[PDB]
């Protein structure tokens, strides 16, 4: 005749009773973070009546904890394989170190939350986002030595004709303008010490989606005898993101700020493969270092123009900036982070090198790069 209260963890009943008797209507309500499913519903509340033999007509309908299910994949980034999926669990998100990091990470911590989904104290539902670690090489590195690509990850080798360019991140390359005024599809390619003309299918190659020169550089009908070097600098947008890893790794930009200015006798590294190509053998990368000296050197050899948007490097004899490939990178310890680099110079000047080279200042150019980048995303 009377209906008894069962163990009730996991539920609330309205009306709660002592005893309940034939006819009496209990709305059951489950805690947050469980559920009862049946059919393609989780319900979270029900009725249930007293019969007229005691057993309630929904008696067997129990609340179980919600399942958030198996945690959503990051790219770039791995999710440590989950004690259980239930309401309440830990899940531990993580990104591919030491290649990428964690954007703002709330730590990678989700939990299994009571309305089913994983979810992260600062982030809410949103998932993390893993993205490239610039600036720092696996390896680290007279008239120039011989270099690993591990040295310089972040260097681009160009084809038609020979010439470089620096990763700056998944989907940018920066270069210098004389590099890319003649190719606006510019063949690219990463990740490998040696180059061999022949064997270029197994290195990894970049395909371009749109060039962007500085809209200061100075175009001319014949390029061959320029003398104007200003603003020598360009960009160029990856149809796909470039995966890093020990061979291929983007390089900083510098700051805006004026811990970012050169001293004289600061040190930077160039690196190439050289200014002569060769077509039959397989030729390794190389490397030298150089000190930053004033401007007003660069002048030996009508005639060339200098602005405060150049940076001169090296003096001495053996010094050899043909080194030292075109579009290049003059990497440069970082002020704040010794174990980093950046580029605070794209090597410039086309054919003219050697003993001192000229390269174009980059940060006065920070400004035009990323409204560059974030004007034309996706």
């Amino acid at each position: 005749m009377p209906c008894p209260k069962e163990d009730t963890p996991n539920s609330v009943w309205e009306p709660a009773k002592a005893k309940y008797v034939f006819r009496d209507v209990v709305q059951i309500t489950c805690l947050d973070g469980f559920e009862v499913v049946e059919g393609r519903v989780g319900a979270t509340s029900f009725y249930s009546t007293c019969q007229s033999n005691g057993k309630w007509s929904n008696s067997k309908l129990k609340c179980q904890p919600v399942d958030c299910g198996i945690p959503e994949s990051i790219e770039n980034g791995k999710v440590e394989d989950p004690e259980s999926t239930l309401f309440g669990s830990v899940i531990r998100y993580t990104c591919e170190e030491p290649y990428y990091y964690m954007e703002n990470g709330g730590g990678g911590e989700y939990h299994c939350a009571g309305n089913g989904s994983w979810v992260n104290e600062v982030l809410g539902p949103e998932l993390p986002k893993c993205v490239p670690v610039c600036g720092v090489p696996r390896e680290p590195f007279i008239g120039g030595s011989d270099a690993d690509i591990k040295n310089f990850p972040w260097q681009v080798f160009f084809d038609n004709p020979w010439a470089g360019g620096a990763l700056i991140n998944e989907y940018w390359v920066l270069t210098a303008a004389h590099v890319v005024e003649g190719n606006r599809e510019p063949t690219m390619y990463v990740g490998s010490t040696s180059v061999q003309t022949s064997r270029l299918a197994k290195s990894k190659m970049l395909t371009p989606e749109h060039v962007f020169i500085h809209p200061g550089w100075k175009l001319l009908e014949v390029p061959e005898g320029r003398t104007n070097f200003d603003n020598d600098i360009a960009l160029v947008r990856l149809k796909d993101p470039v995966k890093m890893g020990p061979t291929v790794s983007p390089i900083c930009l510098p700051g805006t700020s004026s811990d970012y200015n050169l001293m004289d006798g600061d040190l930077g590294l160039i690196s190439g493969w050289g200014r002569t190509e060769k077509r039959d053998r397989a030729v390794r990368l190389k490397a030298a270092r150089l000190p930053v000296a004033p401007l007003r050197k660069c002048k030996e050899v009508e005639a060339y123009v200098f602005t405060p948007n150049m940076i001169c490097a090296g003096g001495e004899k053996g010094m050899d900036s043909c080194k030292g490939d075109s579009g290049g990178a003059f990497a440069v310890q970082d002020p704040n982070d010794k174990t980093k680099f950046y580029a605070a110079g794209l090597v410039s000047w086309g054919p003219q090198c050697g003993t001192y080279g000229l390269y174009t200042r980059v940060k006065n150019y920070v400004d035009w790069i990323m409204k560059t980048m974030q004007e034309n995303s996706t």
